């Protein structure tokens, strides 16, 4: 009955019909990791506008809600340490923090000559005046742009791991996390029949609650982001993330804006954590494992109640959407894939996602673009992962939950599915 599919064109037709039926190492769709238009990075622009209204304009019912948000975040997801130590010591990036950037990106002698080229006095904080200038607020000196980019990336790395410092051992973020670390975390705590609360947030591309922007600002301040770093980020992006990008247009941005995108994703993940602290409360603290990335989160051992939703809707312009899931029954989704249970090995693993991979190969690929796995071998090997018998039934029920239903055989001829 599955014999037609091993023709490539019946396969592509079944894929088109499936992807029409359900139309609406860790692809989240340095690093430390025909559509609707939205700004370059909306949430960062919101945060900087809130920073401007911190003094230019002064909003109780929003600032009080922001305070309640920060205190829920600090009580339900944090161990309770390093807050005064992080406030009393704002983030300052050294010349060593730039070496470990230029070496890990281009090499040791590159960093030697770079520091050697900008008088990077070692063990010393990088003096901001070497790459930003006041006007008579601040502005990037157009001469040395790589320095500003490197020190923005240093801010990003320090923010990431300081968040890692403040959070409780059960709260996990996908930053700085190797695939095998995530594998171990997933395998230790996910057995067949476990309850998993999955959550999506589909509105980080639109105006915040404004209390959420002010919350993110306060949490960045508590992490060590002072007014000077704020001024730096303003000069870097305060005139860039107010503009929408043409949908259907390829852009090859510089590194400063990949870093802007990075702390945008960071602020989004922070807001995800605070929203989960807001909805789950104690059930988040006592979970043995909670994972967050961007607008994706899963929480182990927690099941919904009729009254999570009256708080899920408590945000304007936000669509916070719960999903109840059960290991091997409702296989949960997280960050471009499912959490299945390989059960020849007897452990839970995370594997990628056919709907998203196929909707991804629905777009054309040129030759100038590097192809680590061209001609659908990146598809061949995870077809081999989800067409082996320790996974395939758990996956077919996962897709019964998501979405014939045996498209994995149709996925094996490559350039036909692009259409």
């Amino acid at each position: 009955v599955e014999d037609s599919l091993q023709n490539p064109e019946v396969a592509v037709a079944a894929c088109n019909a499936f992807l029409e039926a359900n139309y609406p190492x860790x692809x989240x769709x340095x690093x430390x990791x025909s559509a609707v238009p939205s700004p370059f990075a909306n949430t960062l622009a919101n945060v900087l506008a809130a920073a401007t209204k911190r003094n230019c304009n002064v909003e109780l019912p929003t600032l009080d809600s922001a305070v309640l948000n920060v205190e829920c975040f600090k009580k339900f997801a944090c161990n309770g340490e390093y807050w005064q130590e992080f406030k009393d010591n704002p983030i300052r990036i050294t010349t060593e923090n730039i070496t470990t950037y230029v070496t890990r990106l281009k090499g040791p002698k590159a960093a030697a000559l770079f520091a050697k080229t900008h008088n990077l006095v070692p063990l010393q904080e990088v003096p901001m005046d070497r790459f930003v200038v006041d006007m008579k607020k601040v502005q990037v000196i157009q001469a040395a742009e790589p320095l500003a980019t490197a020190y923005l990336c240093g801010i990003h790395r320090e923010l990431v791991r300081r968040l890692k410092a403040v959070l409780a051992p059960n709260i996990h973020t996908l930053f700085d996390m190797s695939a095998e670390d995530f594998d171990a975390i997933i395998a230790a705590h996910f057995q067949p029949g476990d309850a998993v609360l999955e959550t999506d947030i589909a509105s980080f591309d639109k105006s915040q609650d404004d209390s959420l922007a002010l919350t993110a600002l306060m949490l960045l301040e508590d992490l060590g982001v002072d007014q000077e770093l704020l001024d730096l980020i303003e000069a870097a992006f305060g005139e860039i993330t107010s503009v929408h990008l043409p949908t259907g247009t390829r852009f090859k941005f510089g590194a400063m804006m990949k870093s802007g995108m990075f702390l945008t994703l960071f602020v989004n993940t922070l807001l995800n954590i605070v929203i989960a602290c807001r909805v789950l409360r104690e059930k988040l603290t006592n979970s043995v494992c909670a994972a967050f990335i961007g607008d994706d989160n899963i929480v182990h051992g927690v099941r919904s109640d009729p009254l999570m939703a009256e708080r899920c809707a408590s945000w304007v312009n936000m669509e916070v959407k719960i999903i109840d899931a059960t290991m091997c029954e409702k296989p949960p989704y997280f960050c471009g894939g499912f959490i299945l249970y390989d059960k020849v090995t007897g452990s839970a693993c995370r594997v990628a996602d056919p709907l998203k991979r196929l909707f991804k190969l629905g777009k054309p690929l040129p030759a100038g673009d590097t192809q680590d796995e061209d001609r659908r071998r990146a598809l061949k090997d995870e077809t081999d992962r989800w067409a082996r018998v320790g996974l395939k039934s758990e996956l077919e029920i996962a897709l019964s939950s998501r979405y014939t239903g045996n498209i994995v055989r149709a996925m094996a001829k490559n350039f036909k599915k692009l259409r």
